[PDB]
């Protein structure tokens, strides 16, 4: 997991992403082909979104693609089995943002689809680290082809100087560095490399109304999901 076979290169103000080069990435549409979040494969069985995507059986799970306005690309729609909602999820607060997606049809791994690689419970990921998160969503308050967008962690502490009490420890902030994962990110993946892979630290949640760039975005903190995740899998 977490090695694209096609290295990446190094949301509003984000840049295009090297074809193929965040291999985990999917794209979550419904019937009439809207993309509404985004997702990441962690192995060819599952999917992992937000919570509050919403997403029901009629979605439509869509791996492989760059460039959504294309029709010359060799993308795979996968239907979806079940969604596991993690019964922890709080939708007031939006707390334990996590949702898992159980395909009904494998993935067909290859140079453009695999998996995004999860942390252990006790990894830690330390503030000023730089990382990066990836998606379709507004780059101006979506775009055809796939952004991408480095970015620093903050730590909790320093988060509440900015969204208060609404910062829950299932959650890690990122940004407000001049980028900002905007509506349609959700979802989505904020990965950090470790020992040479990629690792999913976060998914894409919440953040200023106005996906400003001096703002800190909020993610689901994996880490602290990591553990339902596995238990999730095994049992099904």
């Amino acid at each position: 997991c977490g090695v694209p076979a096609i290295q990446p290169v190094l949301i509003v103000n984000g840049e295009e992403a090297v074809p193929g080069s965040w291999p985990w990435q999917v794209s979550l549409q419904d019937k009439t082909g809207f993309h509404f979040c985004g997702g990441s494969l962690i192995n060819e069985n599952w999917v992992v979104t937000a919570a509050h995507c919403g997403v029901t059986t009629s979605d439509v799970v869509v791996a492989g693609e760059f460039d959504q306005g294309s029709s010359s690309e060799k993308i795979q729609k996968l239907k979806i089995a079940k969604v596991f909602k993690n019964s922890k999820y709080n939708s007031l607060t939006i707390n334990n943002d996590i949702t898992l997606l159980k395909l009904s049809t494998a993935a067909s791994f290859s140079q453009t689809v695999s998996a995004v690689c999860l942390p252990s419970a006790s990894d830690d990921f330390a503030a000023g680290t730089t990382c990066v998160t990836t998606g379709w969503g507004l780059t101006r308050y979506t775009p055809d082809r796939l952004q991408q967008a480095s970015l620093p962690l903050l730590s909790n502490t320093n988060c509440k100087k900015y969204w208060g009490t609404k910062i829950k420890d299932a959650m890690i902030c990122a940004g407000a560095s001049g980028v900002s994962s905007c509506m349609g990110d959700s979802g989505g993946p904020l990965v950090c490399k470790k020992n040479g892979a990629w690792t999913l630290v976060g998914i894409v949640s919440w953040g200023s109304s106005t996906c400003s760039t001096s703002t800190p975005g909020v993610y689901a903190r994996v880490t602290a999901l990591v553990n339902w995740v596995q238990q999730t899998l095994a049992a099904n």
